[PDB]
């Protein structure tokens, strides 16, 4: 018998329609409900017994914690159900790597969520989001995809929640991983060729029901001239901690370092990302000396990952040793 | 009778030196002088007459406004010489983007403009630094050189100024340009496989003569819950345009765009980039109705490179129509 | 007034049919025609107007050398015409690459040539070949067009005929090219970021026109423990220039360089490619001594673009020295 | 009291030697002994216990099977030993990747072993060879290497000598591979982001303690034009299986097909590989219809690749289901 699959919708391109079908870059998102979705790829009734429940119609630019808390809690009941095998949610491309790492931290189970979204509306001329919602069910019916972590299938490919990014504009290759895919779906079929090595859903710390809000957290750009005003902003607004987007290896600019500094004796958490985002990382003690100022380095995760993990991280501990520890593990 | 080059200094991790050989990573930035990193490559000799001065010595994420003006206005002088076919400037990776495109910009000379760094001290084990200054002498020297726009010159490419990014943290290969590079440098010779189509250099409409003042521009990153907090803070500090590093195709949350219709009606340009750097560019009137706000968008450029632009177009223009002919130009 | 393009159809994927909507990989290619395939475009309409013409109907791994003169000829033929101000060619991906350089090499004509394809049948669900077809008339529309070489329009990019490979299997983004796009096409518009700096089309010293029949080229592989034996093969058949698809930078087993002597000193033209085909590229006298044994090396031209460039080239010149120089400019 | 590391000289450009600093591509390869090698790096002495030993002293495009079969076995004696914690192999780049893959079927250990190479000889400038010696060593002497099968450290990357390749020529960052670095190695430490899904060493079934004698394997080029004359010449010169390269998703032509049937017949296994090798994979029943004919696909494996794991295989079957089986698990 066929697996019972969830398809959560919450908006984005995927759902959103444009005036003609040569409009595949100018349109409104989030303008379809999840039935009609549905109904748009008939061959899913062959892969999955599925089911449509939209949490929310958004344009995922326009997202909000309290939205990822109400995702990530309808997430784990359904995850708790035993009518439930997998769990699709269609979402908006922006800030779809935001959700997935954030579902990847906290949800404490190992069927398979797959996040799934389309760089062109349903109405333009081959548009790519029929085919992802295939896959992306296709890889949700399959008990080779329990205990993965959270996965995303978009162009053919089974993506890691945790760290893969929105890189390219327009294209429908749009999401890469510094560390490659996992694997691919083709015609129905996965292809493994590769395993996430960092903690993930049920070998996470971290539990989505102990959750009632999170952190406030920032993110600063740093460029040449920057000064320690965003920084100082940003903090004075209430942010726990500060995502320092640096150039290159976390850099911090010498006119800046000394607002950072102060700003941890004043208990924000300073966290070195960078906006060097297509691979490597961030060495502690490289740039700055980490341990002398108390500052923790966000590794190979670009600023708005940083961001969601420092949050997560923050409902468990405000320690700066073992917020390094997490930023190392996950 | 070989051709004349002379190498700007202006310190960086070229110039910087660490505890060992095993210290790739782990070093300090601007600490040699350019007389003894000439003297480091005896081979130089056979490329060209090299002289060397030493401009500044700074860790190029410490770079201020008046650093480039000074670096440009030196660079124009030498341009003028008729004792000078070459111009090389060795400079830290971390803003080295951001100078080779104000120079792109601004330089209206057609002799080479070559700026080189290298991701390793010259005191680790495999420094890439000595090959990378050699390769930069080599098509500084070259006749085909000229005419071509600034060039950089690391990982045994010829890359544009305009367009190339610091994309990758750690290795070697650290820069890259969605556009692909011009060319390769291979045993002292230049190959060539593509030309730029953007207006650089002589054929740009700014002049470095011209220019003796930049006006402020910042940077604000845009994510899940942002808020309009360090866009205000931006420009009640002086900000003249702010550059929105915006998520997907320069999206603007719900809750940010009220803050930035009034910024712009307070007279602050907002020039919608985006955090999606690897490929494609931001479409206008496509995400927010730029029109209707009198916004512009910064097509490829990433946003400390449209920070630059803005900058500069800036000395010469207010009207917005004008500043997204110039994006869409240069 | 719209401009007037001709599309002639050769068979290929886009032109393909699965037996279902699932069926993106396992389909019959060639089996539509090319008036069918112009009315599931109607948006066509608003670009140019267009005719339709069935050269062919083949799978593309199936083309031969005639092919290739009559496809050639025919296209030189409608170049002429002053009814005809675009060509696109709808083709099979498979040999896509070899056709469009041979295109770029053979037509003396700076009309817009475009040769697109698709990676899945126009039967799939969410198939590339509709907006493909869109984009090529949209680009081939385009007095920006003209004078570029032969260009080929897929994933919403304009790429150089010329250096354009089959890269990635059954991904839409299959086309790469190791020295980037040009430009991209986004919703009938062309935006455009480098130019070609390699002679082709209307500054070719080669002409379709006086070409009757091509030379014989084959390719041999080679790898650890490779013999003579397809390389004796291929000449004793007839091979007038046998492309060497090495390893690295066209490096020859020692086992195998007496066969190539031998073969060389016989009349047969050595031509050192490789199969290290992202990017780089084969130096003369690095790996062998090509002046002593008066062999010519491919540049950076992959195993099939070399044999088309040979053949090319040889309908005009029987000179190594000259194949070298027509090797380092085309 | 460090782990006790053997490196396994065998030649190749990190033992290569050039007229001068400036001469990085052209030099000789296999010129340096391993005891040479290592005094250049004393820094190798604070990671672990190294000794040295010369098994060849060879130009790695010029390999035989008896090379592999002999490196091997010395490889299987170490590893056995109880001296020994982990083992280094330097080698050639040109066919470092096929030696690499070899080891990784039939090492039947979870010690660490490492293949490195280098891009630059010892005497160029910027060389890249020692900063990959030390970094190999590195990842050799740590446990956290062990049960991850063969491991290549070059350009700060441990890649998984399953599938990496030989990508790029001249540059430094030469090897890649579709799927993904397994993870990085900066001043000593090694970082990992993922693990691989295939089966290797220690759960492969294959052995070189079983092994003595490889069956002889052939790869043939497909491209357009191409005739049955270099697979026939292969299978009359002693090829127990071939390799078929061909375009796209391991196309065949027609006018091959038949030569292919009768070669099948006469007991030649046909495995479909590409040149193809960025991305993707070769999938069964697709192009061909390898079930009626009783071929075998190559999966995602390059054709060098494809050639060293039918060579494997064939010592233990020649039953083509279970040739596809292998296939699709290593
Ligand atoms: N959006
Ligand atoms: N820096
Ligand atoms: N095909
Ligand atoms: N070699």
């Amino acid at each position: 018998k066929l697996a019972n699959v969830v398809i959560l919708a919450t908006g984005g391109t995927i759902a959103g329609a444009g005036a003609s079908a040569a409009n595949s870059a100018t349109y409104q998102a989030a303008k379809v409900g999840v039935d009609k979705l549905i109904a748009g790829v008939p061959e899913l009734a062959d892969l999955a017994n599925v089911r449509g429940e939209q949490v929310m119609q958004i344009a995922s630019e326009s997202i909000t914690n309290d939205d990822l808390l109400k995702l990530g809690k309808r997430v784990a009941e359904l995850a708790d159900s035993n009518d439930v095998d997998g769990i699709v949610i269609t979402h908006g491309t922006d800030t779809l790597e935001e959700t997935a790492y954030f579902l990847n931290l906290v949800q404490k189970t190992d069927k398979p969520i797959v996040v799934v979204g389309s760089m062109r509306p349903g109405t333009a001329m081959s548009a790519d989001g029929m085919l992802n919602l295939y896959n992306a069910v296709a890889v949700a019916s399959n008990k080779d995809s329990r205990g993965k972590g959270v996965l995303v299938t978009m162009n053919d490919e089974i993506q890691s929640g945790r760290d893969v990014s929105k890189s390219i504009n327009i294209k429908t290759e749009a999401f890469k991983s510094a560390w490659g895919p996992l694997g691919m779906v083709v015609e129905g079929k996965s292809y493994w060729f590769r395993l996430p090595a960092k903690r993930h859903t049920v070998n996470s710390e971290f539990d989505i029901k102990q959750i009632s809000s999170l952190p406030q957290v920032d993110i600063a750009y740093s460029y040449g001239n920057v000064t320690d005003t965003a920084y100082k902003a940003l903090a004075q607004n209430g942010a726990k901690a500060l995502i320092h987007a640096g150039t290159g290896n976390g850099s911090v600019s010498s006119r800046v370092v000394p607002a950072l500094q102060q700003l941890r004796k004043n208990g924000t958490q300073i966290i070195r990302s960078s906006h060097v985002n297509q691979g490597g990382f961030v060495l502690r003690n490289a740039e700055q000396p980490d341990d002398k100022n108390d500052w923790v380095v966000a590794h190979d995760l670009n600023p708005e990952k940083a961001r969601i993990l420092a949050m997560v991280a923050m409902t468990k501990t405000q320690d700066s040793k073992e917020l390094q520890r997490i930023f190392w593990e996950y």
